[PDB]
């Protein structure tokens, strides 16, 4: 509603100033036709002042990201576990807006950097805006919010030269990770495929912190939020991610945009783990510690409702850039915990909007407005867009008949702090000793990945640590990695020419947990939206016919098909010059195009070797690949015909049926070497 | 540093607040060891408030860039042509700060996007700060500053979804270009290798506009600024730039930073073309039109002095992010012209600093301060750092004895407007008809490029225009291109499966001009700083030995050598896993590593792909040690190719290879239409 009221249509009409005076804006007013521009040209100055002031500070973290509208629908009346109004009835719908992001990069940095990712969700509830400001990884680097600028200074570019962009592959970051062992768990997640998701739709969301569900009788339970993807879990490989950062920095935002435009809006089951207050230390670690997960073997997930994103913004700046999330946007039926990471966040997100917005009335921007009436005695401030009719904005008053009325647990559906909560003890700047195991869970996570996934994680660390210049930092990194796993430390040390420290088995173990592996999570549950590149030629009308035949068969099943040839024409979407294997989830060469794949093939229309390099890159990166028409191509690529995920069929139908199974498998991991 | 007065050392001492109270900053204050955080924790709040407020708006354009300090030295007393103090004596030195940039991308976008580039120079003169806010292309897309938001909206990402980053390769940009034909000249420059320079040190800087030099006696002449690189002109190739944008988004800033750190700070001759006022229309176009160059054949360059950058910043945000350039930072001896693009800039750069700084005292930031006293009656404002002793800040006054005194042509070395300038006519919002030829100069430029360079430009256009979804926009683009060159139109049209319109010869010609070609600009004058990747192996102790010997011989000549192998050790800089051909200007394989040409330590095929990419992209490549055929045959690289080297002798190999680094690119490796 606040959005619809502020939509501005410029599909017709004459140009006006911001005060509705019709004007022009194409030629400056000058003293003669070859003369100096005049100060009295208000048309020039208003247009250029606006331009000059377009930009606002980027977000201090998560500067790079993209958003969409949708709806949350409750599966049930959840009154038995929370008073939350948005959860109080089967089928109850609440509008949402979600923004997804990286963490370290500035605006304009690439989507496919290796990083932690944001997953921030606003529920415009009938009892106020409720935000769950989460990440795609369920644990955080640090245990106390006061350390956030340390973490973030260390990962962001070195501040003398501002190098490197959007990367932890520098001395300072690994200096911090090695000195602050709490970082191990999130580190291991970021060095897995969770640091390079295939799309925002193929990752989960996590609140990280323990929160409370509070009932209308005052009782509480402890919860963790999990948003579980209905699209499946999928990652890129690092070598692919690096090329994609160059070829399409906008890959995740375009994937989102496109999925929504085609009627394939992504979905998640909004879930919780729910445990009793008495179980704060029962699972072998402290539920106040944001570097720990509750293994699902100890507390299963309950599905609360469906999150669907199905509408793109109208103006990115107004909606996506200006959305201002806060964990302080809480509603009756939810409460905080004493997680010292959460506790400090509550301060930060209120304060930082003053930086972004430049003034205190940021909740008035349409994307930040609620969908219920606002009744309070907040007044004035720069940018004040309301005209308040209550001329006695103080409590207690008689002159406004004691309105607005105080809301609390007893009346008015007020927020209230869970009334069972207490504090006791000295006023301290001390870390709880219950937070001191920094290594067991990183090992739990590592144990739960498949062998090739473990290899990819090792290889990520090998990559990044080999770029650390400091020999001491690199030694200190091995010291910490060795506390998680001696084998990781040895394997990583081998790439950097150092020896690993001797095994220290204090935290070693062989326990695993379900639901953290990407490679182990089975085939994708849908292939709709996945991209197939068909490599063809204009030389041979046979090639274009085969391509068209595959197109119809793949499109029917919701795949996005790109036919690539030397030059554009009817049925060809993309020239070889602009094509890359990073643009596809699977690649098919029509056998009529075989000539383009020869070592001597050359054209002024694309770079030498491009058609073959698309095919070979796709294969090396694990993708389903094949040749359709029943040979030259598989041999030019040194691609084995018997390999899993390599397809070779004369029959278009048999080809598509086999090829679509391989898109669901998504990645053929047998093509990656192990230690 | 020139900013040493403002430096803060933290190499010793105990943590303090901003008001000097010693504190801690690692644990929050809590009501109990597992308790909630306390509002009274001022340590937490001051630290997190600062964090929360670290960011400032990026620049509205040229958001992505990097800078360095240096010195300008005059070659002579230029009293003959300008009263400018910084140019008034042979050997006179003035500190400078320079920022280079792209145009369209935000912060964090890649250095090697295809774009126009900024080259902004501040001279901290003894008569005030003087800025030349230029680009690496000598002409601008548009003819009136009022149009700047239109250009920039069209080239920046589409505003519904903010896609694409740092790119003209989208419908809106090509829509604007094809509807505003003024854009042709800059567009051809940007679609040339001038859109993807090899480094900031391998590009020139241009003021674009005609300015005036003004002597103390009031007379004036018309000038164009040219800063001509002493490193040579060089570009990337587009495939290479695309990969490099992913592998190293910081490539230009690192190149610069490393050059300075190694004592190879980049140099430019600061030059002008100098013509009489009576020549404003004499060259076949109007000197007020920023879409035109004065061909060097009509007005030669005069060298004024030397620009050398030789000191990197101490704090990037404080120095580079905060530097606030303005064309209104002008000094006695220089004046403006009635170029309608320049005229409107003067407003923009003073105003925009209010957005960036959040208040009016942005000239007090250390990087913005002048190196001479300030005497004026500007007062107050947020962030005011000065404590003014004059309590009568108005003119005219008696109560401060009439100080500060007015400065003008005749007293106090004042700035003064060139007194021969006049204006005549109606007050109009009309374009001079003298601006109307949008197409001849683009053709002049295109004609001046070599054949392969012409092909690269065609190829950049084919790449971008093929991404334009609108058939109508594509057709309109072909219409404009065809007015520059029919052949360009035909060759671009072929890629996008449309027919070019028939020849329209109104603006066609065969004239050329010197100094605009990159490919034609001959070997580089220096190879110092250029990057040689030596691909080796740890399996064979002789391969490491070969690499060490090559390293020695190459480093002697000031090349930056990287030895690559499977794993790090003594003498090996980089693993195959982190290496890429975009990291090198030439690639050498030692023949002890020939067996590499699969492993858990690097992606399949990586060693050979580095060599093959390097060859495909034009670089000098070769095999040192005598046995070349196994590597060269694996690569499909012909032993007899130009810029392909095979020698057993390390000296012979390096002597040959260095000639190839100076040639820089072997253009025979690219197909022509
Ligand atoms: C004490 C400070 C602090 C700490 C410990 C954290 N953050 Fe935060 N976060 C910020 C301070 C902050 C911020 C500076 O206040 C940002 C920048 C922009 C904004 O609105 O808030 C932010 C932004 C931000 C966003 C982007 C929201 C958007 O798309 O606009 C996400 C997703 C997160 N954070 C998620 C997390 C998670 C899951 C954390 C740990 C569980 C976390 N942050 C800890
Ligand atoms: C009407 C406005 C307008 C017009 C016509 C131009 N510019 Fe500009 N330019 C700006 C308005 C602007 C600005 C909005 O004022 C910026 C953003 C940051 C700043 O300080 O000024 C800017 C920044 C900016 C910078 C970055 C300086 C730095 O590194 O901080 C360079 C190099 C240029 N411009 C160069 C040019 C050149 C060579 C132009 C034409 C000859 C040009 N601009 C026309
Ligand atoms: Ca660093
Ligand atoms: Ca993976
Ligand atoms: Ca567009
Ligand atoms: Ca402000
Ligand atoms: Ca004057």
């Amino acid at each position: 509603s606040p959005l619809a009221a502020y939509e501005v249509d410029d599909s017709t009409g004459y140009l006006t100033s911001d005060v509705g005076g019709p004007i022009q804006d194409q030629t400056s007013l000058k003293a003669g036709i070859r003369g100096p521009t005049l100060l009295e040209d208000f048309m020039f100055r208003q247009k250029i002042q606006h331009f000059d002031h377009e930009r606002v500070p980027e977000r201090a973290v998560h500067a790079r990201g993209a958003g969409a509208h949708g709806t949350f629908t409750s599966y049930a009346d959840w009154s038995n576990i929370t008073a939350a109004s948005f959860l109080n009835a089967t089928g109850k719908q609440t509008p949402v807006f979600v923004r997804f992001s990286t963490v370290a990069g500035s605006r304009g940095s690439a989507d496919t950097a290796r990083d932690v990712h944001g997953f921030a969700t606003r529920f415009y509830t009938d009892e106020g805006n409720f935000d769950i400001v989460g990440n795609n990884i369920p644990v955080f680097f640090i245990q106390d919010a006061i350390q956030f600028p340390d973490l973030i200074h260390s990962v962001k570019p070195r501040p003398d030269n501002e190098i490197p962009q959007a990367a932890t592959a520098h001395d300072s970051a690994w200096d911090f990770f090695s000195q602050q062992p709490s970082t191990m768990h999130t580190l291991f997640w970021a060095m897995s495929g969770h640091g390079i998701p295939r799309s925002y739709r193929h990752m989960d969301g996590f609140g990280i912190h323990t929160f409370r569900f509070v009932k209308d009788d005052g009782s509480s339970k402890l919860i963790k939020w999990h948003f579980k993807s209905r699209q499946g879990k999928a990652s890129l490989v690092w070598e692919e991610a690096q090329v994609l950062s160059g070829k399409n920095a906008d890959f995740h935002r375009q994937d989102l945009w496109d999925a929504i435009e085609s009627g394939n809006g992504p979905e998640w089951d909004v879930c919780v783990q729910i445990v009793d207050e008495s179980q704060a230390q029962a699972f072998g670690f402290d539920l106040l510690d944001p570097t720990k997960i509750i293994p699902e073997e100890y507390a299963p997930l309950t599905k609360l409702g469906l999150l669907k994103l199905d509408r793109n913004p109208t103006n990115y700046f107004a909606e996506t850039e200006q959305v201002m999330f806060q964990p302080g946007h809480i509603v009756r039926g939810i409460d905080f915990t004493e997680d010292p990471l959460l506790q400090g966040r509550l301060f930060s997100y209120l304060d930082t909007q003053l930086n972004r917005n430049g003034g205190p009335n940021f909740e008035q921007l349409p994307i930040n407005m609620p969908r219920v009436p606002i009744h309070n005695n907040n007044r004035d401030g720069a940018g004040q867009m309301f005209i308040h009719r209550n001329k006695y904005p103080y409590t207690p008053n008689t002159l406004n008949s004691g309105y607005p009325r105080q809301a609390n647990q007893n009346a008015g559906r007020g927020f209230f702090t869970a009334p069972g909560r207490t504090a006791s003890g000295a006023l301290v700047r001390e870390v709880s000793p219950t937070f001191n195991d920094h290594w067991s869970q990183p090992r739990l996570f590592f144990n739960s990945l498949t062998p090739v996934e473990q290899q990819f994680l090792v290889n990520a660390m090998r990559f990044e640590i080999s770029l650390v210049k400091s020999e001491e930092v690199k030694k200190n990194v091995l010291t910490q990695l060795n506390r998680v796993s001696h084998d990781v430390a040895v394997r990583v040390a081998a790439a950097i020419g150092l020896g690993a420290p001797d095994a220290d088995d204090t935290y070693y173990h062989n326990n695993k947990t379900a639901g953290v592996s990407i490679v182990g999570s089975g085939p994708l549950p849908t292939i709709k939206t996945l991209r197939v590149g068909i490599l063809a030629t204009t030389s041979e009308s046979s090639a274009l016919d085969q391509a068209a035949q595959l197109r119809t068969r793949l499109e029917k099943d919701g795949l996005v098909v790109t036919v690539v040839a030397e030059t554009l024409r009817e049925g060809v979407d993309q020239t070889y010059s602009t094509a890359d294997a990073t643009g596809f989830d699977g690649v098919v060469v029509v056998d009529g195009a075989a000539a383009l794949f020869a070592s001597t093939a050359s054209s002024p229309l694309f770079p030498t070797g491009r058609p073959l390099q698309i095919f070979v890159d796709a294969y090396r990166w694990g993708k389903p690949v094949g040749v359709c028409g029943g040979s030259e191509v598989l041999d030019a690529a040194d691609v084995p015909e018997d390999g899993d995920g390599v397809y070779s069929e004369e029959s278009v139908d048999m080809f598509v049926e086999e090829f679509e199974k391989g898109l669901a498998t998504f990645r053929f991991t047998d093509r990656f070497a192990l230690d």
